[PDB]
């Protein structure tokens, strides 16, 4: 059997009224979540967000919801995001390369969503139940 689950990755960015002491222009927030009335914590062990090289402790881990990072910056960057599963077999995780882009001065805030369907072929019984408890569907 095959079980499909959905993830939503997203981000919001806007200009700060007042730049930080480093002079960062923007606040941003990146997240991983499930669709409404779904609970991805049943099958997700943790989410790791890899911030820009410039950050202190760039490896940011969320072991429970909300799976989100909120920071300030001057520029967008490519953000590796790892979603680790409560699985004993492969795949143990999925990796996304997320386009964290900011609004150019003048332009309204950014509020984006990237929807990902995961297809698990022949998951173990134990993991199958986690996917289905999260609101996954047999296909």
């Amino acid at each position: 059997c095959t079980v499909q689950v959905r993830l939503e990755l997203g981000h919001r960015a806007q200009l700060r009224k007042k730049p930080t002491t480093e002079g960062f222009t923007h606040d941003w927030m990146v997240f991983v979540r499930g669709p409404e009335q779904c609970d991805i914590q049943h099958f997700v062990e943790k989410v790791v967000f890899w911030l820009h090289d410039s950050f202190p402790k760039p490896r940011r881990v969320c072991k429970e919801p909300p799976y989100k990072v909120e920071e300030s910056g001057y520029a967008g960057f490519i953000m590796p995001i790892e979603v680790h599963f409560k699985n004993k077999e492969e795949p143990r995780k999925v990796c996304f390369t997320y386009d964290l882009f900011l609004n150019l001065e003048g332009n309204p805030p950014v509020n984006h969503l990237r929807c990902e369907k995961l297809t698990f072929n022949n998951p173990t019984t134990e993991f199958r139940y986690k996917l289905l408890r999260a609101g996954g569907v047999m296909v």
